[PDB]
């Protein structure tokens, strides 16, 4: 199985920075969603579960053929609520219709983290739409009541090594749980939409009361009304992953260089980059385009 990137015929990267301004003036307009969070959140999290269901091991899944078009990656239970993130992008494609799905899932991601004030992630144009035929089945995504080793385990299954994988964590600073989505709750009831590295502060700072939820789950709470995931907590109960978390406390810096590079290779992940490809478009936000 190899999967070549294709750019789409004729476009540059003035055509992508369109899709990118579009969604991120989009994301600016609609800012009630979720109690006001925006979708930045949920963009974030359509990209990384659009992609993290390739395998390593023969090349399946993955981001590429953008099937989570399709009903049976769409109606994934770990897919709950990303619904929202589609019907957001919709009425996008519908304007730059010769986008590839994978292309543009990806690219709001793209857009949300760095729209949110991450750091920039550059992107590479090219996923190829893929017929249901190719759709993988469910369940390869994380479950959340699990420990540091499943943790640690899951993410070989993707290539990602100790740090990439704290670091990629660090999305969990953004949005929220939804108890009719996955089965848990919080955080209690206002939520951030800028990226920090608040995550590994409220790790290492707060102080931690294991919980049993409404939906029969545990679930870490914090008195300030912070919550975290077993799996999210697992990073503080790992003597490897805790050093990195620290690390990633104290320097923002170190946590965004780290987090762009982990988030980029996740989003390629099983792709093959011809030789000719052009290189990764750096994307210019709104702000710096004074629109
Ligand atoms: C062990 C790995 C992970 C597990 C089990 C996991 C599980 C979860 C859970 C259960 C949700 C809440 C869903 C809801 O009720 O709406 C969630 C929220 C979300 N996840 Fe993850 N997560 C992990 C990895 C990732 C990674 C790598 C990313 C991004 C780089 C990420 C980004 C987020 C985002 C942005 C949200 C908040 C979405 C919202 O506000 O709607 N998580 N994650």
């Amino acid at each position: 199985l190899v999967h070549v990137a294709s750019v789409e015929k004729g476009r540059s990267y003035e055509d992508f920075q369109k899709v990118y301004n579009a969604i991120a003036l989009k994301l600016r307009e609609d800012d009630e969603y979720d109690n006001y969070i925006g979708y930045g959140p949920v963009l974030v999290r359509l990209a990384w579960h659009i992609s993290g269901t390739w395998d390593k091991h023969d090349n399946t899944g993955g981001s590429y053929g953008g099937t989570y078009r399709f009903k049976k990656e769409f109606n994934d239970p770990s897919n709950a609520g990303l619904q929202n993130g589609f019907k957001f992008l919709e009425p996008i494609h519908k304007e730059f219709p010769w986008i590839s799905s994978g292309d543009l899932f990806s690219l709001g991601g793209v857009t949300a983290v760095q729209e949110m004030q991450g750091p920039k992630i550059p992107w590479r144009c090219g996923r190829v739409d893929t017929p249901e035929d190719t759709t993988p089945d469910n369940g390869r995504l994380p479950d959340a009541d699990k420990d540091a080793g499943y943790v640690r385990t899951f993410f070989q299954r993707l290539n990602m090594n100790d740090r990439e994988v704290v670091a990629l964590m660090g999305a969990h600073a953004l949005g929220k749980t939804h108890l009719k989505n996955s089965g848990y709750e919080g955080p209690y009831g206002a939520a951030n939409n800028v990226f920090t590295n608040e995550f590994y502060l409220n790790l290492l700072n707060e102080d931690w009361k294991l919980e049993k939820n409404d939906a029969n789950n545990e679930q870490w709470d914090s008195k300030s009304g912070y919550m975290m995931l077993p799996t999210d907590y697992s990073l503080i109960q790992d003597p490897k992953y805790l050093s990195i978390v620290k690390e990633y406390a104290n320097d923002q810096d170190k946590f965004f260089k780290d987090f762009s590079k982990a988030f980029e290779k996740l989003l390629e992940d099983g792709i093959t980059f011809p030789k000719d490809a052009p290189s990764p478009f750096i994307f210019k936000t709104l702000e710096e385009q004074g629109l």
